[PDB]
């Protein structure tokens, strides 16, 4: 294919942080506090929010999730 330039160099610790557009209530999970920014960053596997530059704070892409799945035995 045409796409010969693939940039799939965006994992810090494993996930997958995508530029989102923060325009209501969010919290960065690095910050622990309310995100007023327009841009912030998500991992599609353990549905965080971050500041867009908090990412090297956290944990691995499967130590994230282990505390943002509510449909686990996180007991
Ligand atoms: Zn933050
Ligand atoms: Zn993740």
């Amino acid at each position: 294919g045409p796409m010969k330039e693939a940039k799939d160099a965006r994992y810090t610790n494993g996930h997958l942080f995508t530029t989102i557009s923060v325009s209501g209530m969010t919290m960065c999970y690095a910050c622990n506090k309310s995100i007023t920014a327009k841009e912030a960053l998500i991992c599609p596997t353990c549905n965080v929010t971050i500041h867009n530059r908090c990412k090297d704070t956290l944990a691995n892409c499967t130590k994230v999730k282990q505390k943002q799945q509510k449909a686990a035995l996180l007991k």
